[PDB]
């Protein structure tokens, strides 16, 4: 069973891997002891792809984007999958791409799982390159980031002195960042206001730094600086290979996410208790009005989940 | 009892403040239960102050700069205490100044509830500004911004292009941004630096906004710049009173903390679980070495919790 499915996806079977891989979004208890005994399997094949996070707002041109860096790493000879965690033309009728839409929601945290469970499957049938993508709502950004070795911030250049739509917690999280949209009677602003932008890292980031993100130029639709954007990428990895900390920061990655279902387990129980979920309004209210301090409501909650 | 401990120290008995004080840092559960009786009887003087963070990296000048600024309000007619969440030789001598160390750690949890009641009483006492102050050691300065109206960070210009001791994620946090040390030969640089800042500011944050942090310059030493810093943090409070968000703000930042106490608790019990601690090593090194996968390594977690 398990170790029959491993092989058939190690020999490229499509039909072992679409198996599999609704064997990781499964919800039933059966299925859910069998992806981990098969992930076990395949942790040889586990890591054997470069994992790249691409965020952006709508908008900023990020499925024209992964369209065409797509094309460019199958045209280098690569295979490429794409996952959302949360249309491309080209892409979808490549025999060496694939693409799945992300995963119905049990929770950001169920389709972080499915999605990063998804990349091993992947890496075993042979993808190289791993393209993860979203579009930064809530806590998005946060979740792409520590799943994969860079992170690729897309954004828009609103004049040669201003940017649009960057969130709060996100720049930071940027191995490199893009100003796209940079053609026609606009280029002239994406290039001075991606020089403002490296001028406000070269402030910010200690020179000493082992890495400093890159802030590059993009059209998506031209296809100019797409191959840069792309240098850049094995840029990073080998900068960060060279000092030793490319598979430090992948195992990092594998023992916070370890952590982080181990809270969201704890935290679920008490967030979806029923009680808790019938008076938490109320409770939060008294807090407002000043009829009950945080410690007596905190009290308040974890005696209604007790 | 709890009722006529609160008269005492609305009438400035300042040896009741200091019960109350050791009261609510106590660890015992009749002083605790005691503890929200005083803060509820204290609801119409919760909140009374003024809440202003400071932060900055060891070095930086927050003592020299928490003093001058003490002084100077205290010039202006305020009563001010000084809290730490982690020496001031003129404050400490000031009758209308109250200064108490960061209080002993339960945990970075303990001592800011702590200080979040303790701040309730100095209010009851009839101090109008509060300044808590933090040197940024992990989750320190996120604590500090969640009890504050007003998150002032201090900086410092390595030359006229690059600043220094900028931590991963605390710009996002600041309403206004100091470069201190602008005075002799420095002081050049310090400008160069602090508009260098306000350049990436206006490139980053949209133009639309409510309220974009300042930069500004000062010398702690001298005390140039420290009436405009004021200034500015009076600016900010009427910026937010006329948007009709400054006690909105504050009424998220009581259920917010509501909320991280109670995960606290839960998170806690997993944590410091005994069996937890003795297998969470060798757990993590099982997952490091692909031996177990993480959803595994969760769940092994989960059940030594059990
Ligand atoms: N001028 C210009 N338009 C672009 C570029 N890339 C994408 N667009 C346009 O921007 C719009 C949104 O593109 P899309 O890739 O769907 O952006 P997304 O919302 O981030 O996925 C579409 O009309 C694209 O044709 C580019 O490089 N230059
Ligand atoms: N030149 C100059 N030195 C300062 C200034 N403020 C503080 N210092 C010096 O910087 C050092 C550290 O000051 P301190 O207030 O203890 O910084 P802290 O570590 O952030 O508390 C001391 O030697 C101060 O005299 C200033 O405005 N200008
Ligand atoms: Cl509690
Ligand atoms: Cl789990």
């Amino acid at each position: 069973n398990v170790h029959e499915l491993a092989q058939s996806i190690r020999d490229g079977d499509r039909s072992a891997l679409a198996r599999a891989i609704t064997l990781v979004e499964s919800t039933r208890a059966d299925h859910r002891e069998q992806a981990q005994q098969l992930l076990l399997d395949l942790m040889p094949e586990a890591g054997s792809a470069m994992h790249v996070g691409i965020t952006g707002v709508p908008g900023v041109g990020k499925s024209t984007t992964i369209e065409a860096l797509g094309m460019h790493l199958i045209e280098a000879g690569h295979r490429v999958a794409v996952l959302a965690v949360d249309r491309m033309a080209r892409l979808a009728v490549h025999p060496d791409a694939y693409i799945r839409p992300s995963p119905t929601s049990g929770t950001l945290g169920g389709v972080a799982k499915a999605t990063r469970e998804t990349i091993v499957l992947l890496e075993a049938a042979g993808y190289d390159v791993i393209l993860v993508e979203t579009v930064g709502v809530g806590q998005s950004e946060v979740t792409v980031a520590g799943m994969v070795d860079t992170f690729v911030f897309l954004t828009l250049a609103r004049t040669g002195d201003q940017l649009q739509g960057i969130k709060k917690g996100v720049l930071e999280l940027a191995d490199v960042i893009v100003v796209n949209k940079a053609d026609g009677e606009h280029a002239v602003e994406a290039k001075a206001a991606a020089r403002e932008l490296s001028g406000a890292i070269r402030l910010i980031y200690p020179r000493e730094s082992l890495w400093r993100p890159p802030v590059l130029t993009m059209s998506a639709v031209e296809g100019t600086g797409l191959p840069e954007l792309w240098e850049t990428v094995l840029r990073h990895r080998e900068v960060l290979e060279e000092a030793g900390e490319f598979e430090a920061r992948r195992r990092t990655q594998q023992v916070e996410w370890t952590w982080s279902m181990v809270r969201d387990a704890v935290l679920d129980r008490v967030m979806n208790h029923p009680e808790v979920r019938r008076i938490r309004d109320d409770v939060e209210q008294r807090v407002r009005l000043g009829e009950l301090t945080p410690a007596l409501a905190a009290q308040e909650i974890l005696d209604a989940a007790q």
